C-alpha cells in the first residue's frame, strides 16, 4: 500500500449490489457517507503515509486535499481542517481494518446501505472489513 | 421476479472486492460454491417458477438445464437428477432470503471466499442474503 487517490469501499453490498464507496458530503465537518460507487470525484481520496512503520495514513478528498478525516463526535467520520488526523489501515486475511490510529476502534457500516454514515466503533464481521483501490 | 436466466451472487464481496456468484461445479452431486463474477455459462441459472403463492423455484444451471439444485448432505447445496427439489426466494429489504421449501434454513457463505462451498443452516446477517440479476 502507498500514497496517492483511491477508492475506499465496504465488503458489504447495498440490497441492490452496488459497492458502497466512501463518499465527501463536499464539506467540512459533516459525517462522511457511503453511496454506489459512480467515479465521482467526491468518492476519491488522498493517502498519504504517515508512519509507514505504524501503518498509520491521512485520509485527504481530492476536492479538498489539504483537509482530513477525524473522529467525529456521534462515532462517524467527519473532514477537518489538517490537525495530524490519522487512522491505521491493516490488510487482514479479510480485508482493510480501517481503525484509529491507537488501534481501539473500527469503521463499519450498520446496514449497508446508500447514504449511510459510516460508524466508528466494534468491528463487525463483513461491514468492518474494507477494499482499497488505487485510482 | 420472473421465470428466465440469472446470475445469483452474494452480497459479501471476496476480500479483494469481487462479486461472489453461485457457480456450477461441472457434474452433479458436487458441491456448489462461489467464484467471482466472469460471465461464465458455470454462474448462468435457470430459475423456473414452481409454486407462485409459496414463492418456490427450480434452479438449474444453464450447463445441464434439466438438472437441478437439492439440499445435499453436509448442508451443501448440489447439482442432481430433477425431482421436484425447490427453494424459496424471499425478497427482504437486505436482499434474497434463499430458504428451502419450508422455510426453515438459508444459503449463507460463512467467510465469503472465493472457492466456497455454499452453507444450508442459519440465516446469516449479510452473507445471508443475495443478489439476484437477470441474464
Ligand atoms: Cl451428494
Amino acid at each position: 500500500l502507498s500514497a496517492g487517490n483511491y477508492i475506499i469501499y465496504n465488503r458489504v453490498l447495498s440490497p441492490r449490489g452496488e459497492k458502497l464507496a466512501l463518499t465527501y458530503p463536499g464539506r467540512q465537518r459533516t459525517p462522511v457517507t457511503v453511496s454506489p460507487l459512480d467515479g465521482s470525484s467526491e468518492q476519491a481520496w488522498i493517502l498519504r503515509s504517515y508512519d509507514s512503520n505504524s501503518n498509520t495514513w491521512t485520509i485527504s478528498p481530492v476536492g479538498s486535499p489539504n483537509s482530513q478525516i477525524g473522529w467525529g463526535a456521534g462515532n462517524v467520520p467527519v473532514v477537518l481542517p489538517p490537525n495530524n488526523y490519522v487512522w491505521t489501515l491493516t490488510l487482514t486475511s479479510g480485508g482493510y481494518n480501517i481503525q484509529d490510529g491507537k488501534r481501539t476502534v473500527s469503521w463499519s457500516l450498520n446496514n449497508a446501505t446508500a447514504g449511510e454514515e459510516v460508524s466508528i466503533g466494534a468491528d463487525a464481521t463483513f461491514s468492518g472489513r474494507w477494499v482499497i483501490e488505487k485510482v
